[PDB]
């Protein structure tokens, strides 16, 4: 039928080959004659595809064999509170660099279980950099200091990652892990829900430094414990079974592009589409971030008026795209390209983003 | 190429609820993408997530009282989730023991506050459900929590006690919806889809909405979730595009009421082949106290119920050996197992016993 462009946010596309695997053995898998979502977690066959989507991972961002794979339930959001649940220790310190909206949350939940810290902040410019790792206000006591890799509503990003020795540096990558190679060794933990680069929704990857939280902390709800589920490999409870199936499937068809490296480029290369055309409308389209730390992910921008980025956004809407409206805490246009967004979706965008200048 | 799904947990899901999901898996309501690919936040999801509720509001006849909530993490966040939010200090979280899912939510409740057993039939292995009128209940309790079907030890309750001084709250993970319910006995009821709704992933939550806060992590307080109609954070959009296509099927077959006669007939099908095993076959609950959704049961003696089960698998039966803490066999016969998973597990059993 007619065009659809897919530009959402949060969950997102996914590669057309995941999906269509699903479909054919959606009935069958494996030969059971049972889908994969009417197996038991303690079947072989589930068993496979769980050590199987953790090994990819494991393969396609080099992860070291002193790290776990967890998939743990609760988004992202569910992290936010978690992780200072296990590590922020009566007289340490949870501190934070703010560079958007869910670095905020991520805050405002240790604010609730122990002392935090600004490390450095760009909230008062509006989000639009990423700050200069040497502005970083650093404390002994941090229990840890945590990032936002990608700020996913105002469209910057982390270019690299600070070299942290007194504390673990913990990220949420939840907008932009696996859409280029990433040093794990740096981190003492990464977490990001799946639903924006990885896959489905209602499965969160979190990579955790073993020895950092492999034991026990006293008066912490046994789910809400890391030590629960490394101990258990993710298998503790009933885990998201068709939500980590489809996660295998997508790591597989990262893996069967070239991996991290191969997608990397892909995602320079849809991302340029985009901001030179941006960059070529001579302010008819205005880019929030700095050009420093532009997003490769998310993109976001504003006409010159709330009037034009209505005309604009619902000529859009009209013409097939989707999930091109900003997030509704800031409004303008914000448009999503993680890794399985095709680039003829990319090019769509321009030639509508041209037409519509023109024709303004 | 015969297979009987038996499974416990992930469990058989209605097979026209999976077709159709196969059917639509690519392009979602004409929108040319998949369900999963959409935003929460879009009306083509919005929709989906309403509908699930609204279903579930119909087949149970849920008063307006009452929030549905759709939560992440299992029946076993819940365990930790419901004291969090309602065991405050100088109240008791009080527990009916009935099986090993009871221990695990009393377990949860220690680390956060005062505890009791009002009643318990552990010491006789959980073979039943204590009489109500054996229950210690306290001035002061914050709730009464009870499991109203044990998964493991294949015992159920018949009815549900009338209790007034606290909320009664029910982990129903192993039989909701599979019987008409008044859910106006209840201050909240909860269970993981994946036995009798849809598949893992999502958790029901069912609430009596003034029931239920400083402190508490916002995604842990349900006051966030009722707020945001399960809308707080990402919802588990898939499992809840899956839960409202099983809910369809039920509501298609003729609802709670309907599907109660089913799953007693498959029940009474286990059942009365036990009975008439003439002790082949030993069941592990009273009669008085039977499951309708797990049946449990031994042979004589732990070599013929290995080579019983070695039996049933190598025929096509998944999910018959017990659970490891008790051995034996257990049929989970859940909403979606068919009728005739069930005569065929009859007609093997009668089989085994004619040739051993
Ligand atoms: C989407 C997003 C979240 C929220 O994830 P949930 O799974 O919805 O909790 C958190 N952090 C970032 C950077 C995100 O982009
Ligand atoms: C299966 C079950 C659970 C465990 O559910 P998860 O989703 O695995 O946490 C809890 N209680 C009962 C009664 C169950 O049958
Ligand atoms: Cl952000
Ligand atoms: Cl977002
Ligand atoms: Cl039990
Ligand atoms: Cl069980
Ligand atoms: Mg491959
Ligand atoms: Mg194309
Ligand atoms: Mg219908
Ligand atoms: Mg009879």
């Amino acid at each position: 039928v007619k065009q659809v462009f897919n530009f959402n946010a949060g969950p997102s596309a996914l590669p057309k080959p995941a999906l269509e695997r699903a479909q054919k053995e959606l009935l069958n898998f494996n030969d059971t004659q049972m889908s994969v979502m009417e197996l038991s977690h303690r079947s072989q066959s589930y068993e496979e595809v769980h050590e199987q989507a953790q090994n990819l991972l494991r393969e396609l961002l080099q992860i070291p064999n002193d790290y776990q794979i967890l998939f743990l339930q609760g988004g992202a959001s569910l992290q936010f509170t978690m992780l200072p649940m296990n590590l922020l220790t009566k007289g340490t310190i949870g501190n934070y660099v703010l560079t958007g909206s869910w670095s905020e949350k991520a805050l405002k939940e240790a604010k609730l279980l122990g002392e935090t810290h600004i490390a450095a902040s760009t909230k008062a410019n509006s989000y639009q950099s990423i700050p200069d790792f040497s502005e970083f206000q650093l404390n002994e006591n941090d229990a840890y200091l945590h990032i936002t890799s990608n700020n996913t509503i105002y469209g910057t990003q982390y270019q690299n990652f600070p070299e942290i020795n007194h504390a673990p540096l913990i990220a949420d990558m939840s907008s932009d892990i696996l859409s280029r190679p990433l040093k794990v060794n740096q981190f003492g933990m990464i977490y990001a829900g799946a639903q924006k680069n990885l896959g489905p929704s209602g499965v969160t990857v979190v990579i955790v430094k073993k020895d950092l939280l492999n034991t026990k902390v006293e008066q912490v709800p046994t789910m809400l414990q890391y030590a629960t589920h490394i101990k258990s490999d993710s298998l503790y409870n009933t885990p998201p079974t068709f939500s980590i199936y489809m996660l295998r499937n997508v790591l597989d068809w990262i893996k069967d592009l070239g991996g991290a490296e191969a997608i990397a480029k892909q995602n320079e290369e849809k991302a340029k589409i985009i901001y030179d055309t941006i960059d070529e409308s001579n302010g008819f389209y205005v880019g929030h971030a700095e050009k420093g730390s532009r997003s490769l992910m998310n993109v976001t921008f504003n006409l010159r008026n709330e009037e034009l980025n209505q005309q604009f956004l619902a000529k859009a809407k009209e013409q097939g795209f989707v999930g091109l409206n900003g997030h509704r805490s800031v409004g303008g246009c914000r448009a999503s390209i993680y890794n399985a967004v095709p680039i003829d979706a990319c090019i769509a965008l321009r030639e509508l983003m041209i037409q519509f200048k023109e024709n303004a």
